[PDB]
């Protein structure tokens, strides 16, 4: 019993983290095989970040201007290149701790673990969702750029996120490991609009199923609804529209609990219209949307990793 | 910016986890140097757990009745003994991945990370507090016994918890690494009273300071109070009494924010009497008590570990 915001075991990713320095800017890099991946703003000063021309700045840099340290040992940089917003530093040693890995670009609403790093070293790990507006609500301080987000499937690490930016609103933005930002953001110190942040409806439903499995179910009501009727409510509360793909993904949890997806939707509708009346669900006083349906099944069934 | 329930990087502890089997019961063990630590109820059947006589059950067991597997390799057991509620299996190989470590017995209200394990393998990691009533509100399924809780200080792992039991109320109980239960609990399947669960007042205050540092401060009021007056309120809301030791521990956060500890107490009093009126603090709709003052300072300043 119990239900917690659980992050993946971080050991496989810890062995990939290095420190990258260029001039007087230091941040984190990801060392996999003989390549180190890091944010290209490692070549910027504070002044450059107001309006950087990355191509022009990079041409001023040679391989020997990039210092890469893995623990106490210095890696020899033998080539460098820019891919979108990341730099790839070719080094002369393959990382002996490289795990099986993939690079993936996730969908909004999907979750991952972040290993927050400073100076190449881990500070902590936590589970995050990619918001519908492609930000994350992280915990990141100066120097945390190049920290990565990931999922694990048995022995394979899927890297999905590299941290780059804190927006003036205090939320966070970054790229996949090919260097393409999630959302409209750019690696420039300027004001950047993140649109309306909506709630990840299919995740809230999964978490309601988790609560039922754990025995919390005061919120189960006598009502049902339709997709179109539910979505009328979802629009008014800035919830993402629910689709039949989402209903399908929730099928296993519906089967386990005997609660039809549209019945749970009607319970969620009543929670949205009536609030919680001072009650809690799985220890929360609001509706939690950072568990996916796959996350609930993993945690309720004890899936392990190498 | 941002503030998250961050757990320690789990790599150092992952390399210590093994699987222990005795008869038809399997659970997790902790392999450090040439000793494997695990819950002594590894020698019980489901039937035995209703009323076990551990001394009599153990005498029936020899070294070769304990199977210890570390990944795909089998460890040779060369001695065994019971210390309180844990077994210590001496093995013929020292763990080559043993980290610098200590065994510590923590105080109620202190926090730690749990690496939830099944069959010797990690399923996930999360940050927990030891409740004032010596339970933890974990996420644990059958087979998770022997999962451990820990803190890290640079390169040294302080193991403070080994999981043993789920109470009929669904909360969790376990021991330090010397095998002594936290709280009054016993490793028997029977009804066990955990007393009143109170809120960890000094942790709520630390989290309020974290919120102020991150810019959330609608809750700061015009009032102040005294220790005795505040504690009158704390009693009525089942909060732990605040002491001058606690005020002292909060001093660095008071200094950083310019908010006297007793002023923050008066703000907390108003929150307790008036509620949140539908508002949130650091993304929570209730008062969060699983950050210690040391936790807030670590996260706000980016302390890293080896």
């Amino acid at each position: 019993s119990g239900f917690r915001k659980m992050a993946f075991p971080s050991g496989k990713v810890e062995g990939c983290m290095v420190q990258v320095t260029c001039g007087t800017t230091t941040l984190n890099g990801l060392w996999l095989d003989d390549v180190v991946y890091c944010p290209r703003h490692v070549i910027c000063t504070s002044e450059d970040m107001l309006n950087p021309n990355y191509e022009d700045l990079l041409i001023r840099k040679s391989n020997h201007n990039f210092l890469v340290q893995a623990g106490n040992v210095q890696l020899r940089v033998i080539g460098h290149s820019m891919q979108n917003c990341v730099l790839k530093l070719k080094v002369d040693t393959a990382n002996p701790k490289t795990p099986k890995y993939k690079f993936v670009r996730i969908q909004p609403g999907q979750t991952f673990s972040v290993l927050a790093c400073y100076n190449g070293s881990p500070s902590g790990v936590y589970q995050c969702a990619m918001r519908p507006n492609f930000t994350i609500k992280g915990s990141f301080l100066n120097g945390s750029s190049g920290s990565v987000g990931f999922n694990i499937d048995y022995d394979c690490v899927s890297f999905c996120y590299m941290h780059h930016m804190e927006l003036p609103t205090g939320v966070h933005a970054g790229t996949d490991l090919e260097g393409n930002f999630y959302g409209p953001f750019v690696d420039r110190q300027t004001a950047q609009a993140a649109g309306t942040d909506t709630t990840i409806t299919v995740n809230v439903l999964a978490w309601l199923y988790a609560a039922v499995i754990n025995g919390d179910r005061w919120f189960l009501n006598r009502f049902t609804t339709t997709l179109n009727d539910f979505n009328l409510v979802a629009m008014k509360y800035n919830y993402e529209p629910l689709t039949q793909d989402h209903v399908d993904i929730l099928g296993p949890l519906s089967a386990q609990t005997g609660i039809a997806v549209l019945d749970m939707c009607a319970s969620l509708k009543e929670l949205l219209q009536n609030g919680m009346n001072g009650r809690t669900i799985l220890g929360s006083a609001l509706l939690e949307d950072e568990f996916t349906p796959f996350d609930v099944v993993r945690q309720c069934s004890g899936v392990t990793f190498q």
